[PDB]
C-alpha cells in the first residue's frame, strides 16, 4: 500500500528471525495506530495518534494508507461508501498534520525546520517531507515553514538572500569573484559549484548559448558538410540524450519496463524524447544530396520551434511566471473546447462560399484549401471587399452571388462579437480558482525542482561528457538536502518539543 | 542628428503632461493604475515575445534558404510577426503564391504555423491578460486612491 521504495519493519530479516523461533515492542502506539487505520476504525486511530512520539510521521503515514485503501476499494468494485469513508479519514489525518505543523512553526522556527528533515528510523528511513510528497499532500508542502526550508535548501551553503541571481551570474562568469562571497558556518569552490542554484544558472546559460547557436545555422546558408556551430549543436543534443538515458537508468524501481513507465509521467520528458528523435531523423536525412538536405533543413526548423517553446520550463523557476504558465495550460483546455464550435461555423461559411462562387470546379485537392484558408484569415482583421464578392467589359455574374456578403455578415457577427466575447467571459469568471490552484501546484513542485537539480551533475550538458566518463571510473571501483542524521540527545530534544507542541495544540483547540 | 535628437526628445515632454493631469480628482488614480498594469503587461508580454521569436525564425528559415549572413536577418524575425497580430495579416507577403515562380521546399508549413501562432497570440494570451486586469482591479483602485490622497 505504502509505495515502492518503502520497506516496513515487519519484513526485515531482524523481525523475521525474531518471529521464526516464537517479545515486546519499543514503541507500541505505532503498531496500534497502524492496526487501527488498517481495520477502518477511525476514532480509535485518532485516540492512538496523540500518544507516543513521532506524531507527524504517524499522521502522514495514516493519510497515505487511507488514500491507498480508498483507491484499492474503488478499484475492486466495493459498496462505494467505503471509498467515501476512507477518503474522509485521509482528509482528516491530512488536516491534523497541517495543523500540527502550523503550531510547531508558530512556536519555534528552528526546531520546526529540524523536525521536518530528520531521518525516521521506524518508517524505512524517510523524512517527513518525503512522506508528505508520497501522499501528494499539497497543503503540507505549500506551508510557510516548508517553503522556507525549501528556500534554505535551494540556496545551498551560500548566504546571499537580499539580491541573488546577479551575484551568482557574476561569480560563474568571473571565477575570481567567487571568493568574495560570504558562506554559512580550495574548499570554497567545491561548495559554491555544488549549490543547486549555481547548477540551475549554469544550465540556463548553457541553454541560452545553445539556442543562440541554433538560431545561427538555420538563418544563414548551409553547406555540404556541417560547420562548427552545427557540430556544437549536434554534440549538445547527443549529450542531452545520453543524460536522459542515464536519468532513466538511475530511477527508483528495478524493472526496465517499470522505470520507463514512471519516467514517462511528466509531459516534458515525452516531448524531449520526441524532439530528440525527430532531430536525429533530420540530421540523418541532412547528410545526403540536395532534396534530402532540404528536408533535413525543414526538420531543423520545426525542431527549432520546439526548442524555442521549451523556454517556459526555464521560466517556471520565477515566483510570478510559473503560475501564469499553468493558467495558460488550463485556459488551453477551455480554448480547445470553444475552437470546435468556431471551426464548425467556419467550415459552414467556407463551404457555402466556395460552392456558390465556383460552380465548374474539377475535383481537386485544392478544394480543401479554399474552405479553410480565407474564412480563417478573415476573422483576424483581413476582411477584403474584392477578394470576396468580386465586382462581377464587366465580368459575367455567377448565379446567386448576392448571398455571399450576407452570409459573411452573419458569420462575422457570430464569430467576432458572440463567441470570442463568451470566451472572454469564461476566462474571467473561472479565474480565481485556477489562480489559487496554480499557486498551490507551483509551491508544491518547487520541491521536485530542488531535488532534480540536487541530483544532477555539476557540468552543463554541452560539456557533461567529462562527468559521464567519471561515472564509469567510480562504478568499477546525502549529508543534507534529503535527510539530516542526528544523535540521540538531539532526537530526545526533538521528541520532547513535538510532545509539547501537540499538547499545546490540543489544549488550544479545546479552549 | 541634432534635429533627430530634438524629434526624439519631444516625446518625453509630451508624456510629462500626465504629471500635470495628476492634479485632478479623477485622473491621478487612473495614471497610477496604468503604472501598475504596466508591470503586469510586461510580465505577460515576455511570453508573447518568446512565441513571436519562434514563429519569425521558423518562417524566415523555411522561406529563404540561401541567405548570406547579414544584419537584415535580425529584422525579418521581429518585423512581420509583430505587425501581423495588430490586424495587418496578409495573404501574399507571407506564404507567397509560388510562369509561376518556383516553390521552396516545405512552403506549405508556413500558413499552418501562422494559424497556430495567431490562435495562441490573439485568442489566448490577450484574453488571459484581460482576465488578469479584471480580477486584480479593486485592490489597485483602492490603493491608488489612498496614494493619490
Ligand atoms: C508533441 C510535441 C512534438 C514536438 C516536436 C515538433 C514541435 C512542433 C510544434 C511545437 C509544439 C511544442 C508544444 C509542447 C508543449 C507541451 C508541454 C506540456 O505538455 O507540459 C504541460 C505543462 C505541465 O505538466 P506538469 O506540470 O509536469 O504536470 O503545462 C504547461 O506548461 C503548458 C503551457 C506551455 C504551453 C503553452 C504554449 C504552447 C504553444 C504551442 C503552439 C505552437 C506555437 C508555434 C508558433
Ligand atoms: C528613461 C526616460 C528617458 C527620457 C528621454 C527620451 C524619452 C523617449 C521615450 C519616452 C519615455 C518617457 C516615459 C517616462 C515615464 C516614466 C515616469 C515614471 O516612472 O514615474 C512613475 C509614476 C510614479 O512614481 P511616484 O508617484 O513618484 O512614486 O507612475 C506613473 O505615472 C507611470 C504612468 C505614466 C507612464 C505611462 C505611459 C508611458 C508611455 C511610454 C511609451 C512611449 C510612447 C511613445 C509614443
Ligand atoms: C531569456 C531569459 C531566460 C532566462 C530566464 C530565467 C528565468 C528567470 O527569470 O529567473 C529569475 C531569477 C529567479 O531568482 P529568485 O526568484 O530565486 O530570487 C527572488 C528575487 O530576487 C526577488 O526579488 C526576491 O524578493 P521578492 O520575491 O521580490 O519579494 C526573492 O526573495 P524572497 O521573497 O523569496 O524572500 C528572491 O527569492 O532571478 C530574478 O528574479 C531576476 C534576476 C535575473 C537576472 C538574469 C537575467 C538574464
Ligand atoms: C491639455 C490640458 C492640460 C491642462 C490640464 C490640467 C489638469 C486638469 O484637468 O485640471 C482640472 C482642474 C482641477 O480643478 P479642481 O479639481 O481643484 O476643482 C474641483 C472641480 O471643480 C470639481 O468639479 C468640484 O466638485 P466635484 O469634485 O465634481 O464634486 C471640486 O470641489 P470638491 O468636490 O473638492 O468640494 C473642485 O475641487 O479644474 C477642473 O476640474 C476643470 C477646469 C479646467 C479648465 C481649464 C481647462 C484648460
Ligand atoms: C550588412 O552586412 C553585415 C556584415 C556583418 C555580418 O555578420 C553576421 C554575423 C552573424 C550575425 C551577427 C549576423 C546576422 C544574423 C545574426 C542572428 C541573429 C540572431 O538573433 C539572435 C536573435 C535573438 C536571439 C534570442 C537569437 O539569436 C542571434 C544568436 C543571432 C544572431 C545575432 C547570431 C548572429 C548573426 C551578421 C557587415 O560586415 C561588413
Ligand atoms: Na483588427
Amino acid at each position: 500500500l505504502m509505495g515502492g521504495a518503502y520497506r516496513c519493519n515487519y519484513t526485515r530479516k531482524r523481525f523475521r528471525t525474531l518471529y521464526h523461533n516464537l517479545n515486546h515492542f519499543p514503541f507500541p502506539f505505532h503498531e496500534l495506530m497502524v492496526w487501527a487505520v488498517l481495520m477502518k476504525r477511525q476514532k480509535m486511530a485518532l485516540f492512538f495518534w496523540q500518544h507516543g512520539e513521532e506524531a507527524m510521521a504517524k499522521a502522514l503515514v495514516a493519510c497515505k494508507l487511507c488514500k491507498a485503501m480508498a483507491h484499492e476499494a474503488s478499484e475492486n468494485d466495493m459498496v462505494d461508501d467505503i471509498s467515501q469513508e476512507l477518503n474522509h479519514n485521509s482528509r482528516d489525518f491530512g488536516q491534523l498534520a497541517v495543523e500540527l505543523l502550523d503550531q510547531s512553526y508558530k512556536q519555534d522556527e528552528q526546531l520546526a525546520m529540524k523536525l521536518l528533515t530528520y531521518e525516521l528510523k521506524n518508517w524505512s528511513n524517510a523524512t517527513c517531507l518525503q512522506l508528505a510528497v508520497a501522499a501528494k499532500h499539497r497543503d503540507f508542502i505549500a506551508h510557510t515553514c516548508s517553503q522556507m526550508l525549501l528556500t534554505d535548501m535551494w540556496m545551498g551553503r551560500l548566504r546571499m538572500r537580499k539580491n541573488s541571481g546577479l551575484k551568482v551570474i557574476l561569480g560563474i562568469l568571473l571565477p575570481p569573484s567567487i571568493l568574495s562571497l560570504e558562506f554559512k558556518n580550495g574548499r570554497k569552490i567545491y561548495e559554491f559549484y555544488n549549490a543547486p542554484i549555481v547548477k540551475f544558472w549554469f544550465y540556463t546559460l548553457a541553454y541560452i548559448g545553445y539556442l543562440m547557436l541554433f538560431n545561427y545555422i538555420v538563418l544563414v546558408k548551409m553547406e555540404r558538410w556541417p560547420s562548427t556551430q552545427e557540430w556544437i549543436v549536434i554534440s549538445y543534443i547527443f549529450t542531452l540524450g545520453i543524460e536522459k538515458m542515464r536519468e532513466i537508468l538511475m530511477s527508483e524501481p528495478g524493472k526496465l519496463l517499470q522505470k520507463v513507465k514512471v519516467w514517462l509521467q511528466e509531459y516534458w520528458n515525452v516531448t524531449d524524447l520526441i524532439a530528440i528523435l525527430l532531430f536525429s531523423v533530420g540530421m540523418i536525412l541532412r547528410l545526403q544530396d540536395q532534396p534530402f538536405r532540404s528536408d533535413g533543413r525543414v526538420i531543423y526548423c520545426v525542431n527549432i520551434i520546439y526548442w524555442y517553446i521549451r523556454l517556459l520550463d526555464i521560466f517556471g523557476v520565477n515566483k510570478y511566471l510559473g503560475p501564469y504558465v499553468m493558467m495558460i495550460g488550463k485556459m488551453m483546455i477551455d480554448m480547445m473546447y470553444f475552437v470546435i464550435i468556431m471551426l464548425v461555423v467556419l467550415m459552414s461559411f467556407g463551404v457555402a462560399r466556395q460552392a456558390i462562387l465556383f460552380p465548374n470546379e474539377e475535383p481537386s485537392w485544392k478544394l480543401a484549401k479554399n474552405i479553410f484558408y480565407m474564412p480563417y484569415w478573415m476573422i483576424y482583421g483581413e476582411v477584403f471587399a474584392d477578394q470576396i464578392d468580386p465586382p462581377c467589359q464587366l465580368p459575367p455574374c455567377k448565379t446567386g452571388a448576392w448571398i455571399v456578403p450576407a452570409i459573411m455578415a452573419c458569420y462575422l457577427l457570430v464569430a467576432n462579437i458572440l463567441l470570442v466575447n463568451l470566451l472572454i467571459a469564461v476566462f474571467n469568471n473561472t479565474f480565481f480558482e485556477v489562480k489559487s490552484i496554480s499557486n498551490q501546484v507551483w509551491k508544491f513542485q518547487r520541491y521536485q525542482l530542488i531535488m532534480t537539480f540536487h541530483e544532477r551533475p555539476v557540468l552543463p550538458p554541452p560539456l557533461i561528457i567529462f562527468s559521464h566518463m567519471t561515472m564509469i571510473f567510480q562504478h568499477v571501483c546525502r549529508d543534507y538536502g534529503l535527510k539530516l542524521f542526528i544523535t540521540d540527545d538531539e532526537l530526545k530534544k526533538v521528541h520532547d518539543f513535538e510532545e509539547q507542541c501537540i499538547e499545546e495544540y490540543f489544549r488550544e483547540k479545546d479552549d
